[PDB]
DNA sequence: CCGACATCGCATCAGC
DNA sequence: GCTGATGCGC
DNA sequence: GTCGG
């Protein structure tokens, strides 16, 4: 639905959401505001009163009240006062840098560091991760067009298979659901040799990251363990042509017997996972990001049910398989 | 009235 | 040195 | 902030 409808209200709730997250350090109020802004963005009617909105799930007395003030005046006093607020606006801004959460941003603004320029001058006060977020402050705020993601995908699948023909790599996320653009690339990886009660051969994941660094696809590392890599990557530029911006890429090494449970979860969407959790249980099963287990008559979950594909999970809960395209909810 | 709210691997801080 | 707590992005 | 036991 057109943003014009209640865009003024959704933006108001989102702005409030970021302040709770970055300044007040109130994550729950953050999600509360986002949930509200979200359900309000879906409502196919121009809201005329807070009471109308209050009907919607996620909108309570306070937000219905704020919505009223906004409709009557065109803005919100508490919000106007927050924007003109020196520290709060500096603190909010600083968190846009990957690596700087509410706490670091709170600390920088304290000692006088308020701008991207202040950070660029205090490089040794920033950890490895934060210097990379600074270095790509702009790039990290851009989105990734699908075609770009495909090019990016071709390279991941090609290099993984080059390291070992048994690796299985699946680019999940909104991408797998067919989305037109993305903010990042989440690649789930697995190898037959890696199972829940097996070895992690601390190189299955290393050998892959290392391979992607060799062909110069991965350009920076934010964090890397035996099962989770988080870094930056970039597509090869087409000779003397605006080189592609640096992109965020995560790689997960999951056990083969939990691999598909992993692919299901990271493909989502977030709504779709809730309908399955909800459904799965009524059918007598418990579904987490790792496994699917039967629930005895006393509520006692049993051993993890075997899974060799995504469909297997759907079959356990009396639900027909659904392509990642129809998993928007 | 008052607790839940989604999740967890990894880097790094705090403390012994 | 080590382990646990915290911060972070997801 | 919202929902709900
Ligand atoms: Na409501
Ligand atoms: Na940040």
């Amino acid at each position: 639905p057109q943003e014009t409808l209640n865009g003024g209200i959704t933006d108001m709730l989102t702005e409030l959401a970021n302040f709770e997250k970055n300044v007040s350090q109130a994550i729950h109020k953050y999600n509360a505001y986002r949930k509200a802004a979200s359900v309000i963005a879906k409502y196919p009617h121009k809201i005329k009163s807070g009471a109308e909105a209050k009907k919607l799930p996620g909108v309570g007395t306070k937000i219905a009240e704020k919505i009223d003030e906004f409709l009557a005046t065109g803005k919100l006093r508490k919000l106007e006062k927050i924007r003109q607020d020196d520290t709060s606006s500096s603190i909010n801004f600083l968190t846009r840098v990957s690596g700087i959460g509410p706490s670091a941003a709170r600390k920088f603004v304290d000692e006088g560091i308020k701008t991207l320029e202040d950070l660029r001058k205090n490089e040794d006060k920033l950890n490895h991760h934060q210097r990379i977020g600074l270095k790509y402050f702009g790039d990290f705020e851009k989105r990734i067009p699908r075609e770009e993601m495909l090019q990016m995908q071709d390279i991941v699948l090609n290099e993984v298979k080059k390291v070992d023909s048994e690796y299985i790599a699946t680019v999940c996320g909104s991408f797998r659901r067919g989305a037109e653009s993305s903010g990042d690339m989440d690649v789930l990886l697995t190898h037959p040799s890696f199972t829940s009660e097996s070895t992690k051969q601390p190189k299955l994941l290393h050998q892959v990251v290392e391979q992607l660094q060799k062909v110069h696809f991965i350009t920076d590392t934010l964090s890397k363990g035996e099962t989770k890599f988080m870094g930056v990557c970039q597509l090869p530029s087409k000779n003397d042509e605006k080189e592609y911006p640096h992109r965020r890429i995560d790689i997960r090494l999951i056990p083969k017997d939990q691999y598909y449970c992993g692919v299901l979860y990271f493909t989502g969407s977030d709504i779709f996972n809730k309908n399955m959790r909800a459904h799965a249980l009524e059918k007598g099963f418990t579904i987490n990001e790792y496994t699917i287990r039967p629930l005895g008559v006393t509520g006692v979950a049993g051993e993890p049910l075997p899974v060799d594909s995504e469909k297997d999970i759907f079959d356990y809960i009396q639900w027909k398989y659904r392509e990642p395209k129809d998993r928007s909810e």
